[PDB]
């Protein structure tokens, strides 16, 4: 056989080229599940159903037709509630003055006297002007 070859005469015989793998993507698989916050489907259902009305209410009247007794209803009630839930959503005590127990008034004073009181009754003469009788009017 070959006595005087060798490889590094040359080339060689060219091995493998190796240093790679094939890999699959599952594709479909497990992920995000949403955090949408605020309030329920409910208030959603709220705002949707009360834009509903409000559309019907461009077209209906526009066409000279009217809301049904049903969703005019449920939609009024929504935005009461709405209303009431954006503006406090609570029951402030409106601006009271005094509870009142064991405050009894009443009118203070004696009724009617013959009398001023105080001072009066205590000079000798008397207070006016001086000397008065009607006028020379008589009476204005």
């Amino acid at each position: 056989g070959p006595l005087g070859s060798k490889d590094k005469d040359g080339e060689g015989a060219p091995p493998a080229k190796r240093a790679r793998t094939d890999q699959m993507e599952v594709d479909s698989g497990p992920g995000k599940r949403p955090l949408r916050g605020g309030f329920t489907d409910k208030e959603r259902q709220d705002h949707r159903r009360r834009k509903a009305l409000e559309n019907k209410k461009k077209q209906l009247s526009a066409g000279g037709k009217n809301l049904s007794k049903e969703e005019e209803e449920e939609l009024r009630r929504l935005t009461e509630e709405d209303e009431r839930r954006e503006r406090r959503v609570a029951g402030p005590p409106v601006g009271g003055v005094n509870p009142l127990e064991g405050g009894s008034r009443g009118a203070p004073g004696g009724g009617f006297v013959p009398n001023l009181q105080g001072v009066p009754e205590s000079p000798f003469s008397r207070t006016g002007e001086g000397l008065d009788i009607r006028g020379n009017q008589g009476f204005p």
